[PDB]
């Protein structure tokens, strides 16, 4: 039974859509897109609703030959039943997600970072690179793409 997954963060404007085009990308690399139902982002607040994500999160991606086309969205309380997993980037987006989940939904919420070896190679919490640089960016899609890994190789 395919598997849905919704990546979702504050603004759906820098880390959860860059996580849905990296993990889409792992997804078709990996060659188990039939595996998969829906892979989408979306964001607790509507703050960037109808926005292409952050010009610097675009550019990482295309940087690293990642497609990328999204408009900014806001969760949807049907979205816990939809989604067999909605993945955070940090702790407040666990703790908003937790408040708004209603009991007996089927999603499992949970950090991306939860899928994280530990060894060393990347931070388990996806920081908000907004106020940042590109640097900020560029690990973000390092953090994404191992954690992508890391979830293909432990939930399929
Ligand atoms: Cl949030």
């Amino acid at each position: 039974p395919k598997i849905s997954v919704a990546f979702i963060a504050l603004g759906n404007f820098c880390r959860s859509p860059m996580a849905e085009a990296i993990f889409k990308h792992e997804v078709e690399k990996a060659n188990l897109e039939n595996r998969f139902n829906k892979i989408d982002s979306f964001g607790t607040s509507n703050y960037h609703v109808g926005e292409s994500p952050d010009h610097r999160t675009v550019s990482i991606c295309k940087q690293h030959g990642v497609k990328i086309n999204h408009k900014g969205k806001q969760i949807k309380t049907k979205h816990f039943d939809e989604y067999d997993y909605i993945i955070g980037m940090d702790e407040s987006n666990i703790n908003n997600l937790k408040k708004i989940q209603p009991e007996g939904s089927k999603a499992k919420v949970c950090l991306f970072g939860d899928w994280n070896t530990n060894d060393g190679t990347v931070q388990t919490i996806i920081e908000d690179p907004w106020y940042g640089d590109i640097q900020d960016f560029e690990y973000n899609f390092k953090q994404i793409t191992y954690f992508s890994k890391q979830f293909l190789k432990k939930e399929l």
